[PDB]
């Protein structure tokens, strides 16, 4: 069983979401968010003060308090299965330029905070990358390596384009070791990384 | 001026893109994003869009019968069919800054295990195609891609959405719950400023991506 609460000033972003509830909290209800940095530099940051309010409410100890940012350790496969056993997820949603660091340190001084990101490219908030997390831990939860070759199904001949025939024999083994060689050609041309190789 | 198509059997899902567009972006016809239900082209009173896969396994692969129409009818020689799968090249910050400039992105989201392999490799021989992973994870569909996928090309072209790792960012007030910002960052030394600044992001990506160096 699992909560999943997401904090946003965005809340119409997070529409496309009885062993897991997901939660939405538009941040504004617990108020301007954001300032200049100090520093100096481009855009805005968001203030600690509304989210150190919002955060108080939402989280326990025992809460895994989620913060998506193009800085953060990888999200990946091995971090789905880590949090898909989790209670609770409290996912805190940036905008701006992100939020002021102290959030995220005031609050690792009472739970465990992850700063996380969903891949290597720029966003304009966390809320996509919400999505991106709640629907890779949500399929793993109780009760619910290489690339994957390709698939095929009816018509066995398409366009003048046939189906590789050996996935017409009904040949477990050659079946097996096709598959396995489509997969090692895929990865080696598309992710070398995952074999150990170096990348384009 | 951008043309996106997004195709797929849950059209919902791609809500959040529509609400993130300003209108001024689309009153100067700087974009348009267009989102179509698959089972549109469907032929069968089921409107089915999936079957058992060939060599046998687990799950359901997609009809090419029915992508091979979608396609045909949504896409032209000029389009770039994007093509969201776990077993994708990636796409990356440098791939977003290449789709910026295109006239015609059509992103064709996948459910199940995905789509028979001859839909792309049909589409290949008359257009460009780009089979991506936004990451390395496994999602139920291409459709949170394609919202990824679209943020991340569209805040790039001029005017539309409105290394290292980035070190720590600090704003207002001076001090909360016992931590001041760090001092340097109020000097007024910006040489110094951006040393800090420097030393902060080579730490952290000494840290958490270590694969960057
Ligand atoms: N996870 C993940 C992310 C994000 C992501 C997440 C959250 C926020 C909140 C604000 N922004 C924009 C932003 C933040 C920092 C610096 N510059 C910016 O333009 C975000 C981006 N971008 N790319 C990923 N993989
Ligand atoms: N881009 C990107 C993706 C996807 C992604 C994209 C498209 C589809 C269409 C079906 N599925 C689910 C699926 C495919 C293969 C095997 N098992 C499955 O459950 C997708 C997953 N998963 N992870 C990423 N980084």
């Amino acid at each position: 069983s699992m909560k999943i609460d997401v904090v946003t000033i965005f809340p119409e972003y997070l529409q496309p979401v009885g062993l897991v509830d997901v939660a939405v909290h538009d941040l504004r209800r617990w108020t301007s968010v954001d300032d200049s940095p100090y520093g100096g530099g481009p855009g805005m940051v968001m203030k600690p003060t509304v989210w150190g309010d919002a955060l108080d409410e939402i989280c326990t100890s025992e809460t895994l308090l989620v913060v998506p940012t193009p800085a953060g350790y990888p999200f990946t496969q091995e971090t789905a299965w880590q949090w898909s056993t989790e209670d609770h997820l409290v996912i805190a949603c940036g905008r701006y330029e992100g939020i002021d660091q102290r959030v995220a340190d005031d609050a690792a001084t009472r739970m465990r905070v992850r700063e996380v990101s969903i891949g290597d490219y720029v966003l304009n908030g966390g809320e996509a990358a919400a999505l991106v997390i709640i629907e890779a831990v949500l399929r793993l939860v109780p009760g619910v390596s290489l690339l994957e070759g390709p698939s095929y199904t009816r018509p066995p001949s398409w366009r003048g384009m046939d189906v590789p025939p050996v996935l017409l024999s009904g040949d477990h083994a050659k079946i097996a070791a096709w598959r396995a060689e489509q997969s090692r050609q895929r990865t080696i041309e598309r992710r070398p990384d995952l074999l150990g190789f170096d990348s384009p």
